């Protein structure tokens, strides 16, 4: 509903195994069942923090206030690399140690989804 977190909202780390790498993200589920999810997408070859459709399986539940941190980084540009990827985005937010499985050796930046363009 609002930008800020509702008291009954629950936030999770989620894990989406793709062929060549693992997609890490943070999801907020509401009482009615609706969900939002934030991770790294790309525009061209430039990675950035962006909303995305819910995807992957709940990995660990975390305190809701973690969502706000991820929400505040929406739009931030990201230096995508082997040592700086989906894993590192979620680790910096949550402060939980994730295994570095969030980079594709074959696809690289091409692993990330292309962000949706202007509605106009």
């Amino acid at each position: 509903a609002t930008p800020d977190v509702d008291p009954d909202d629950r936030v999770y780390i989620v894990r989406a195994q793709r062929p060549t790498y693992v997609h890490w993200a943070i999801r907020k589920v509401a009482p009615d069942g609706s969900a939002k999810q934030i991770s790294l997408s790309r525009s061209g070859i430039q990675a950035l923090v962006a909303l995305e459709p819910p995807e992957g399986e709940p990995y660990l539940e975390i305190l809701p206030s973690h969502w706000t941190l991820a929400e505040l980084q929406l739009g931030n540009k990201w230096e995508y690399s082997a040592t700086n990827n989906c894993t590192h985005f979620v680790s910096s937010i949550t402060g939980e140690s994730l295994p570095n499985t969030g980079f594709s050796l074959a696809l690289g930046i091409g692993a990330l989804t292309a962000i949706a363009a202007s509605a106009a």
